[PDB]
């Protein structure tokens, strides 16, 4: 289930992180409004950009930590407040996070692997509820 999915994603995190984030940017092209350096670049070109690989993996690194600390797919309030208060997130609303978790769950449901797609769906909704509670618009 959810806990095994964290271990599976962590066992190949750079490539899962990049392919899920590319799924998100391709599904929601207007979301490049917060990613000006990613515009006018194919999937392969983005993969060759040092900060694309590094930033994307660091994001999924912390995402996996937030999931690991969660209970029944409900993140800690402290993790939610970190995500609201990060200066890198100053621009964001909960909608940005919903769209990311929509792309993550579609990625898992298209995988041949037995991802607990439903647990990840609840996690993204629970995370959006916690982000809202912690003061994200
Ligand atoms: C659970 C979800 C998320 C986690 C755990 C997370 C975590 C992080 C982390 C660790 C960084 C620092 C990266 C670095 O400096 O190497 C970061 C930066 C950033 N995050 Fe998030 N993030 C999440 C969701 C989002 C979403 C949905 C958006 C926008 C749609 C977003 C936009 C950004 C931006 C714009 C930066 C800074 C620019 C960049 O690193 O390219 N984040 N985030
Ligand atoms: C979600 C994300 C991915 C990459 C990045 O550079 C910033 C944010």
């Amino acid at each position: 289930g959810f806990k095994q999915d964290i271990a599976t994603l962590r066992g190949d995190l750079r490539t899962y992180a990049q392919d899920i984030f590319l799924a998100f940017l391709n599904k929601y092209p207007d979301e490049k409004r917060n990613f000006k350096n990613y515009v006018g670049k194919s999937d392969q070109e983005l993969k060759s950009m040092a900060k694309f690989g590094d930033h994307t993996e660091k994001v999924f690194n912390l995402m996996m930590e937030v999931a690991d600390r969660a209970t029944d797919c409900v993140p800690l309030a402290s993790d939610a407040s970190t995500l609201v208060q990060m200066k890198q997130h100053s621009g964001l609303t909960t909608g940005n996070f919903e769209k990311l978790f929509v792309a993550l769950v579609e990625y898992m449901r298209a995988s041949g692997q037995s991802f607990d797609s439903q647990s990840w769906d609840r996690f993204g909704k629970n995370l959006v509820s916690a982000l809202s509670s912690a003061g994200m618009k």
